[PDB]
């Protein structure tokens, strides 16, 4: 019968409970028990707080009327407050001291995974503060997890009011039965019990959690660590940018701060970063993450020169320009990866810092062409079944969930064995008709790639292949360059095609370059391994890419 | 004969000249006359610096080289170099010093604007320095203004070899006898000359100048001071936010910094902000220039409550969400300051400071309706006329070029008289079916608006002012309310719909307003007066806004 799970803020979904820290600063300051409380909840229904908690007046209009309370308060009380008593630095600190009660938004998002409408019903205020930033950016991070937010000043009704309650009931669009409320207060369930709601009264966040458990029937305590935070594609922010009369860029966009640049592989789009664009934007990032040219809403025009290593990072050089952005962090996968070394070598002034996850930098070989480089190794013999316009085109477009489900495959799960692609006459030849799927994707997410790979197919994606002499001969002028600015590399242990051998000799022409190491992880590093991604890349950035 | 200018970068379209600072260096430290740039110039064809130069190798890479040469013309010159003797520090110094010649690219953009091609030819390096970034911003702000930019380091040829000069041509699509070519290098002038091109040999700017006026026979110099840099659409970084089922938000985007949100009125597009758009962003601040709800490529749902305060500004808070902004400065003109005005009320959390231009905040009467006010009024009838759906659409989209050119007029344009606009039978009735065209605007700019007209008309637009009544219950719940966040408030002397003294009490409720007053300036203030505009904003946005 139960099908909505509301959470109160303060004392639920974030500690310390601000409320709290009035008893804190009590004890403290040695003053007698229960006297900030008393000033603070002074009037009732008729005082300052519910005022400020109906919107009627803002945080900052408030602070002056709690003050002559809190003198008011003491004089009954026959005691003086300290010296530089101030309600403003008591709430600020309280305020920036509150943080995320993670376990409960861990339920909260379990809930709402097994179907569960999810809000948040708070006694909150308009913060008008100079330091009101802390308060939105955690509210942000909270809200976007629920169905619904209630705040109490935006619709002028405050907990324990009856009318509250059934504006809840009447935004959940259930019947009170239906639903679980959390509170840290007992006078605010009150009213949620009486209509013949379930309700929690929160002190510990373990006990709460083992009564929502029990009444709910879902497994809350104690659960696997859950994925990173994922994006839904209609939910983003989208850019496009014109870089040259038939070439447009698409990317989507997410967060505040210096600006990262995710650059994808191949058969891949902006997609592949799910995982990584909102916890680089929690970090304090603005995320761009880009459909490569050939890919998704980018344009795919057919030459296979408009796809090599040159053209390919004039046009990203060009994006820059036009949204005016001096510099970007670079942060690249498989394709991507190489770029993002080339976008180092020849344009450091617009790289802030540069990351690669299994791509390693080999320079060219000045005296060997880069055809007999591939065949001398038989793993990359795929790269020459790649070359003939049109061959790999049909076989990858044939059957696009096919394509996916067959490409995309944890190192534990019968990854395509790509010897011998040629004499075979192809990738799946040895593969089912019908893939089974893999632990890292849905069948929705592989729904998403066949719905992009619909507009350009696969000619634009496999011409990043074919311009191996044309990169070469551009490489072999950056023979003579060290890559100086700050440089990451990640390698991932079970990539069988990127191997992270591959990447030993880096630190001769890259001296200063730091690392990182993924056990366990296929070539599909941020779908494979997504918690570890984010944190390697997050510690990176913040200590080399500000 | 001549349709192409060259320009030089250092000493020509940047100063104080980065060479120049080995001279003062020499004079600072006592050292002999010319032991720097004799270092500096070392090996010749061969030499160090002809490597950096041609991108065989990076700035940082080229440091100890320069150090090197350093110690051995001090030794053969039997002299001892400082203590702490820095060609990094010195190199810093003399960049970071380097600004732009804002006479030379008057010069080149007055060109460029009749017509001629543009570029810069530049000897320049690959910098990989911690401060690269300061070139790299001197580079993008410079760079826009011309249609190629040719640097030494990226094409491998350096001045004065010959085939920089061919490729120069090739690159212009010019003969030699059509090209001015301005330099600070004698040495770098000559092959241009033995080519036949015309050559201006550049000391002080004035004189060089002078010749440039002389030989092309356009006023380069004493000229009008020119209009902020617009925006050609084109050009621009759209994005697009969908904020709920059937609303979707476009918007242009360019810097990187604070988030500013600007907020145009009615009946205009982001595009009039085009003179502000790249100024902010030259400031330090990333620029987001809305289509309002019901305008350009954002969506125009049909009721007329989709366009009530509340549900706009509700939006544009869901906007800030799904790009991961905890906030933003909100900007607005016209009804967009109606709208920032609110935003800073109700939700100043998400406001990080509010201007508004032209529109003022002023409290709603809880005892008279809103109409009762605007009957009261006859500057505002035409509001009256606006209420009727279908009245005003049918004329506003009768003819569009006549609509853009009739109301986007300066003061001194004969503007629409709106006094009887009900009683007359509308807006145009005393007006020529074909207008003037305003000094403010060219055709192209009235085109620009008219092709953004044709998707949705003026339905959506003019629902704007339908929801008075609505406005004003919203407006009712913040009477108790102050607006303590940091405000500016900027009047235009001569629009006589948004008149100055509307905004003379906003002191009562908005205690710590700033302001900003403009002369001679009607209506339609971001293209009456761009640059004074700009002035305001700017330093309210480094002082208040961050
Ligand atoms: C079947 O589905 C797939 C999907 C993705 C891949 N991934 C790739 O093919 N990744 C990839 C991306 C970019 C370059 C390479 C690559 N594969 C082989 N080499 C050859 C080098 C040369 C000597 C040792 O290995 C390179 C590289 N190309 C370059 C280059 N052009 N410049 C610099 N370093 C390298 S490494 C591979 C493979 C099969
Ligand atoms: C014919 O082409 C045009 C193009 C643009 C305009 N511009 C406007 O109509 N601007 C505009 C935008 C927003 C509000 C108003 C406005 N016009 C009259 N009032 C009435 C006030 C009330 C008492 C004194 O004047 C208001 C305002 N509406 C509000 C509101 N709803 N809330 C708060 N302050 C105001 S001022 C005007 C006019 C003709």
């Amino acid at each position: 019968t139960l099908r909505a799970a509301v959470f109160d803020l303060d004392g639920v979904l974030a500690l310390p409970a601000v409320f709290g820290v009035l008893g804190r600063t009590e004890e403290a300051l040695a003053l007698p028990r229960g006297l900030l409380n008393d000033a603070f909840q002074k009037g009732g229904p008729e005082g300052a707080t519910t005022r400020l908690m109906k919107g009627e007046i803002t945080l900052s209009q408030w602070i002056p009327l709690m003050e002559e309370n809190c003198r008011k308060c003491s004089e009954t009380a026959k005691v003086c407050l300290p010296k530089n008593f101030s309600i403003k630095e008591i709430f600020d600190k309280a305020i920036s001291a509150r943080k995320i009660n993670r376990p409960m938004l861990q339920a909260a998002l379990m809930l709402r995974k097994k179907g569960f409408t999810t809000a948040i019903l708070t006694n909150t205020w308009l913060d008008d503060r100079a330091e009101r930033d802390g308060l939105a950016q955690l509210m942000c991070e909270l809200k976007m997890h629920f169905d619904f937010l209630i705040e109490s000043c935006q619709v002028g009704m405050v907990k324990p009011e009856p009318q509250i309650y059934k504006f809840l009931l009447d935004t959940l669009k259930a019947s009170p039965s239906e639903v679980v409320f959390l509170d840290d207060i007992g006078a605010n369930l009150k009213p949620a019990r009486d209509l013949g709601m379930v309700t929690i009264l929160v002190q510990d966040t373990d006990t709460a959690l083992k009564e929502l458990e029990k009444v709910t029937g879902i497994q809350l305590l104690n659960t696997p660590a859950p994925l990173p935070t994922s994006c839904n594609p209609s939910d983003m922010s989208h850019g496009y940018v014109t870089v040259k009369p038939r070439v447009r860029l698409h990317f989507v966009e997410l967060g505040s701060g210096p600006a990262v640049c995710l650059c994808h592989g191949f058969p891949e789009s902006w997609y592949s970063w799910r995982y990584q664009i909102p916890a680089l934007a929690q970090a304090g990032y603005r995320v761009l993450a880009m459909d490569m040219k050939g890919y998704g809403e980018s344009s795919a025009p057919p030459e296979i020169e408009e796809y090599c290593m040159e053209v390919l990072c004039k046009e990203m050089v060009t994006f820059l320009d036009k949204l005016g952005l001096s510099q970007a962090v670079f942060i690249g996968h498989d394709w991507g990866g190489m770029l993002v070394w080339y976008m180092a070598l020849f344009y450091p002034e617009r790289v802030r810092a540069v990351a690669s996850l299994n791509t390693p930098f080999i320079p060219a070989n000045p005296n060997m062409s880069p055809l007999e480089s591939i065949k001398a190794n038989p793993v990359f013999d795929y790269q020459l079944y790649f070359q003939e316009p049109g061959v790999a085109e049909a076989e990858l477009e044939q059957n696009l969930s096919r394509t996916f489900k067959s490409l995309f495959r944890a190192s534990d799960e019968s990854v395509l064995s790509m010897h011998k692609v040629c004499e075979a006459g192809g990738l799946f030849v040895n593969s089912p008709e019908e893939p089974s799927l893999s632990r890292m994707v849905t069948e929705e997410e592989i729904q998403f790639y066949v719905q992009q790979f619909k507009k350009s197919g696969f000619r634009g994606p496999l011409n990043w292949y074919r311009n191996m002499e044309r990169n070469w001969k551009w490489a072999c002028k950056s023979l003579g360059r060290k890559i100086l600015i700050p440089a990451l590399m990640v390698t991932a242990e079970k990539d069988f095609v990127l191997v992270p051998q591959m990447s030993q000799h880096m630190e001769d022409w890259i001296p200063h370059l730091k690392r990182g190491h993924i056990e366990d992880c296929g070539h599909w590093t941020q779908m494979d391994k997504p918690t570890e991604v984010n944190q390697i890349l997050i510690k990176w950035l913040d200590s080399d890419a500000r």
